[PDB]
């Protein structure tokens, strides 16, 4: 009963971390811009972690009785919620470097009427592919329960060519890298500007403490899904040794579960890299708290 107690441990805080960020943006204005349209995205996501997918996963730990569909949604929501993160992670770091490349058209292109219908349809894209084992892709009875209800054991109902192939090296690190991609133009280009303005005939540090700060910003934001690679990683990492090398010693449960609870814990680090990162955010949750 201690994998229970640390995972709900971690449920409370997701809760309170992501719905405090929530409350927040919804007090200060100052936080209400189009770029953290998409950190919101994150919070409901990473929100519901605590709220469903935890209470899920310590549930399909132990294993229990229903249908196909009931036990795959219970399976795959995980998914869904991880792969949402993906989008708005990838569109905070378009977001960043549009700002950096092109600050003139950053407000007519990036408009907050575009961040919610993106985010829109990530969500929707979100499903479609989180669920994608419920569109058929599925082990449902492969060679107890009772006729009708299957064991709903991930392993034994969610295939492994879809967590490998589709869903890791394609819904995963292919977006990890091109959001690495993206950052490593952000700062490259970054860096130029602030050498032509180092070579500029006046001073003007309204445009190099703004770029700093856009820099700032950009900076932060790829602390944020660097710690998401960091913790899902290791998972997939693990399930690429189980696929890849049928032979390799299947991961043991104890090493598994330490490996599925790290990627619950992303959920929670975000809040805590605002109030750091940001000393805006800082301000802001520290008056909430008090009154
Ligand atoms: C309930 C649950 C199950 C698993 C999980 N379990 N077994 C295998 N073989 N793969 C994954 C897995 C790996 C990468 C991405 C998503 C799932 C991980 C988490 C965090 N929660």
């Amino acid at each position: 009963s201690v994998y229970i107690t640390v995972e709900l441990a971690i449920a409370v805080l997701a809760i309170l971390g992501n719905v405090l960020v929530c409350w927040a943006v919804w007090l200060n204005s100052n936080l209400q811009n189009v770029t953290n349209y998409f950190v919101v995205s994150l919070a409901a996501a990473d929100i519901l972690v605590g709220v469903l997918a935890i209470p899920f996963a310590i549930t399909i730990s132990t294993g229990f009785c229903a249908a196909c569909h009931g036990c795959l949604f219970i399976a795959c929501f995980v998914l869904v919620l991880a792969q949402s993160s993906i989008f708005s992670l990838l569109a905070i770091a378009i977001d960043r470097y549009i700002a950096i490349a092109i600050p003139l058209r950053y407000n007519g292109l990036v408009t907050g009427t575009r961040a919610a219908g993106i985010i829109a349809i990530c969500w929707v894209l979100s499903f479609a592919i989180g669920l994608t084992p419920m569109l058929g892709w599925n082990n449902c009875g492969q060679p107890g329960c009772g006729e009708g209800q299957v064991a709903c054991l991930f392993e034994d109902v969610v295939p492994m060519n879809y967590m490998v192939y589709f869903n890791f090296f394609a819904c995963v690190l292919v977006p990890l890298l091109l959001m690495l991609g993206v950052y490593l133009r952000i700062f490259a280009a970054a860096r130029r500007q602030l050498k032509q303005m180092e070579s500029q005939p006046l001073p003007g540090e309204r445009a190099r403490s703004t770029l700093q700060k856009e820099v700032h910003a950009a900076k932060s934001a790829a602390i944020i899904a660097g710690l998401f690679a960091l913790c899902w990683l290791p998972l997939h990492i693990i399930n690429c040794f189980t696929f890849f090398c049928p032979d390799c010693s299947h991961a043991p449960l104890w090493l598994m579960y330490l490996a599925i609870v790290l990627a619950h814990t992303n959920s929670v680090v975000n809040p805590f890299i605002y109030a750091y990162r940001i000393r805006e955010f800082r301000q802001t949750f520290r008056k909430i708290i008090r009154s």
